């Protein structure tokens, strides 16, 4: 289960770079140089890295330090063959963003948020990114009077429309991916789920520029079925990117390595990405636990990839099993894929077999046979066929 | 705090009619006649009632019993002045619906679900309903292999498009309202939140026929901020109807009377409906606890209305208070309502005050003053100004 | 992975017997005869069954019907070799129990609850049960004023002390096991977790007669770590019995078959029961989903046992792996098992290496190596070593 | 609603002192001097303050800096009349504690944790504290193999027994209060609830030295009823201290000011503390949101006290209302307080009215009248009688 660059595994700088500061504790690990992380991830078999502006260029850098940091970065990419498929903006760490970036009550802050974003879109384009992620982690409230949400959605729409105007005017080939989260660090965050982000996108001036970047642990913080929300994003044509990690139910965001947390959900996710043929990056947004030293960091990054590859194998074996294919027909998955009424509405209304003469007790009596199908899935996951 | 019919308070037949059967216990109360409920609710000050088909007409009724049940109903409405603003279909109780109605794997079931729905749209129109609710409580799964969600959304879209075709062909003035729920009675339900239903509506052939019917307790079962999700529905123009009740956090749907559960959320909800000028029904989808006799039923129904009226008064007092209006300006709610960049994109990019010369430390230092604003809200709710 | 009676797998009558009535739907399956369930479970390899009084003897049975039902039951046990290790009382279904059994506000109800319980303890003893389970599913409240919890604990203590007096006066060899649940069907249930039940037991007159019966899905409805709570019960010497099932996070009790739900938790549970040498029944308190026909019932019951046996094998392989044993030492699990200060308090206080001369930066720098250990556990679970 | 020192309101140094660093953002406020906080809280009407060792004395302070910090502190207390009723140890911030203090896998760490604790017990005694709090926020795990919980409880018991030996040998008048939390910052924390801490205390060598310090938001992070868990602590005689704050359901610990979060729970809590006559400190463990400047800090601290006093008034009015007293009798709260069977076991068994002749249908038919009682409580809370 060895990754290669063709598996499209990517990692944020901030993930293996996390120093282990939590709301209750100091850093447990020294800061990593981005060029060290690029080299180490390349050796583990990753395909590329991603970044916040402030991960790569220290906040407040002069134009001469900026160019130096970028030059060193670019030399590490050249030396390793690593790519940069995605980039994003930090609109959450600096105190100026304490009430949000694009929906901060202070208008001057909202203008600054857009300027900081636009500067990094130029850099992302230069480094070859295809996807620009937006996680509005500070957009929201701890109290009901602090935020008018209708006004706040107006401001959010305004920001993303200006960003779409910018990209089209520059002729850039870059699309946006909005990342939902229900809470943390705000009491409640705006566009808290995949469904809310999809809905929002349909009100933008150019909807085709925008999709979603869902994260495993974010949807699970609302107790939601992550493979179901991804299915809906896939159905809408809007899965531009994805963030992979693990989460043990409804609590703070744990950012565990991928395959930890809800292991059956992880299985069904890989089953779906692979059978839909998702072709974007498999990006890990995770944190090596602060218990770990740098050896435990690279072990944790490597287990992300390993668990993806093991679950790919098991899901492929599942779908390829003739016994499973028979069980799928036993459960009428083939009938779910057929139109309900391709005959059309009038034929439906004239069909006595659909109502007047429908035997509802014989239909009610048919078993769905889902438990046998689910134990086949369990046997396949566990390698116990 | 006496309701009148002009407050637009409505109740489902199934709410005061709930016999108290739960997954662990038998009924504790005898079945109510719909005409008794109509009379009793009228005396309490309600404006109207709503129904599932099977609430009003016993499942399997002959065309002659059907007409009898409708005739008696209609006489009670005439005798009381009660209206019927909304109706809906039961696609969840009968065993035939054990795998869903519109997304049941069995195609014959899906055709039957549509026929049963269409029959009751005709009746709803006859009784004057303006809104037709669809809660797909059986659409979903307990296991990952049982349901392909992309196929299932295809089937769901197909069903609602056929219903839109029906209504337009009949020339009916009726709109649809999809009611989300995240789980229960299915392991996971399709379109689990307001955001997922809004998003889904944008893929229908005629989106303007469809809005949402959110329920307090449903969104709270995902730990979500109900007033935030309603704000988003209002922003999209899609709040066609609403279901009011109470819920104590993430557990089974409790259906407590409105104002129980999360009381501050209830306050902020009423604040928002009243200040947005929502004009639809204030419908209660609640269950008098099975501890109660018929006296406790009507006491519980009456407290729904009472708590709405008390919170309306307190929210109105809050917004009218000059001290609050000053606090709102202190917190820059006035600035949230102003465009970020009406000057447009090029002016933004040339504005040195937005970036080059923006003093981010002075901006970071400004307090938001949200805690003083939130304690004013608390003092107003509690009548402690 | 074939069970035999020596695996000590047991099932409630109510589990494979569940007709599929839920708060939103009618039964989907006909009632099973207890003697049919005994025969079917025997053929699948189970060791025994358990019962509520009202599962075996229809509520209101005459003394002559009672004896008939028991006689038929007893013939099926004799014909199959099945045992009855545990029994319990239904104090939740009948409407008289709507406010509880042992903590009902009505004193006459509380006396009736005890009489109904005592009658079934005699029967349990006759059928050979060693453990008497008490799940007070109706003990609790939907509202704060309805229940004084101090008085209610007085009443609960009183009930269990009278039951301990009864058993000792009869000379029975039977112990009690209290089953916690946090909510459902009450808004909140008294003794909501393992910890609350353990604590409560220490105030009874004869604490040694009482232990706990934890259920997987119950603790998970509070978002708690089930193997951690079982460890604590084992540490206290109070794991008298256990209920096995699956649960997908914080929602209604799903009662999924064992191994569904949280699969890694299931792994760590089996690891702990087997390495502590728990020797009681492995009892399944589950419900075949109402999607299923009788074939899906027996498939679901069989997957309970199968998943237990697969996880036993994987956990045994994990602990036996020399590479794992090395990793456990790398992570200092050996040091956790050593006394902190067997040298005693004064030696601790005089030890300059414990404070004055303790190098806290060198200690802070040591990695715990937990991620490598956790990926070994993952590889072992998935059969990917 | 003005507090005075006789209300026994206390605050941690770390609460108004929180600089606003969160897992995603830098500090938004400068560090406060402890002597400034003492002066400011005194002016607001507080009775005293509490501290971690490291709040008062910077970690690594020399014996000469230590004495200086203590001397200045003590002068502020003398100048204001503020007391120090409780103190505690920081065993969570420094990286050495990344795997715990008293249950760290490294034995040398566990010895250091005890030495650091003992040093601050001496200081607490000198400053007059009566209660010593222990929150083991780092005791737990992110993965199943990292922590044997039986060994870990052995180590936890060992630590608290050595601390009990120390206090008794010094002749100190100080008791311990264990503070539960279910998760955060560890994946799962040991003794996750009130019930688990109560149970644990019963295995210590001297149980009478130990009680609990529950926190509102901690129990609510498990979805539990906080007034119910406090009732159980009161029933056991173990409420030594309490931490007051607000929490909006199951997510990260929000630490909102008291009365925010679940307002009805806050009402029922104050009702219970006041009617049980709890006489310990009313301590606020809260964080002014990082949106706030120092003015919003003191406004937030003041609203803690204000909301307590308003809810005290409303709960007192509730219990004093003759209409409520009648409703309480209607709901049979008077009967809950009477023994079930003071007549004893044999009389119970011979009582034909308890079983043979018990009319279970007439008993089942009685309403509990809880909804009318709960609306009286609602009217009283809202000042709408
Ligand atoms: O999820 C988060 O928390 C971030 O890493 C987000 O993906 C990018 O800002
Ligand atoms: O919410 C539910 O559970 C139903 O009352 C729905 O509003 C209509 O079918
Ligand atoms: O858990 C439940 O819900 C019951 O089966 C309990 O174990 C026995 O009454
Ligand atoms: O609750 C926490 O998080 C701490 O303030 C605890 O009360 C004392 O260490
Ligand atoms: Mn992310
Ligand atoms: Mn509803
Ligand atoms: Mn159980
Ligand atoms: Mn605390």
């Amino acid at each position: 289960y060895q990754p290669t660059p063709e598996d499209r595994f990517t990692f944020g700088l901030w993930t293996v770079g996390w120093q282990g500061r939590d709301p209750f504790g100091d850093a447990t690990r020294r800061a990593l140089d981005p060029v060290e992380s690029v080299q180490r991830l390349a050796e583990l078999g990753a395909h590329g890295v991603t970044f916040h502006d402030d991960d790569l260029i220290p906040f407040g850098s002069s134009d001469s330090e900026r160019e130096e940091h970028v030059k060193r970065f670019r030399q590490a990419l050249d030396d390793t063959g690593m790519k940069v498929p995605m980039a994003t903006t930090n609109l959450f760490t600096h105190p100026v963003f304490k009430d949000g970036g694009f929906t901060a009550n202070d208008r001057d802050v909202r203008r600054y948020a857009l300027r900081k974003t636009i500067r990094n879109i130029d850099l992302a384009v230069e480094l070859g990114a295809e996807t620009y992620v937006a996680w509005g982690g500070r957009e929201g409230a701890e109290s009901g009077g602090a935020k008018d949400v209708r006004d706040a959605l107006d401001r959010m729409k305004e920001a993303f429309d200006l960003l779409g105007e910018y990209v089209t005017s520059q002729g850039y080939d870059i699309r946006f991916a909005i990342e939902p989260k229900p809470n943390e660090p705000r009491g409640d965050i705006l566009l808290p789920t995949v469904g809310h982000a999809l809905a929002f996108i349909e009100r933008l001036e150019r909807p085709e520029l925008y999709g979603v970047n869902p994260e495993v642990g974010h949807e699970q913080m609302a107790g939601l079925n992550f493979p179901h929300g991804i299915a809906q994003a896939l159905w809408a044509g809007k899965l531009f990117h994805i963030d992979l990690n693990g989460q043990n139910g409804i609590k703070y965001d744990q950012d565990l390595r991928f395959g930890a947390g809800d292991l059956r959900a992880a299985f069904w996710l890989v089953d779906l990405l692979e059978s839909a043929g998702y072709s974007g990056p498999r990006h890990f947004d995770f944190k090596p636990p602060r218990t770990e030293d740098f050896d435990g960091v690279w072990a944790s990054a490597a287990g992300c990839m390993r668990n993806y590859l093991i679950l790919k194998e098991r899901a492929a074996a599942f779908r390829a099993d003739p016994e499973v294919q028979e069980a799928l027909r036993a459960s009428r998955l083939d009938e779910l894929a057929r139109p309900t009424a391709a005959d059309g509405l009038q034929a439906l209304l004239d069909d006595r077999s659909a109502f007047e003469e429908f035997d509802v007790d014989a239909a009610a009596a048919r078993g769905m046979a889902f438990e046998r199908l689910d134990q086949l899935a369990m046997d396949h996951l566990l390698g116990a066929r």
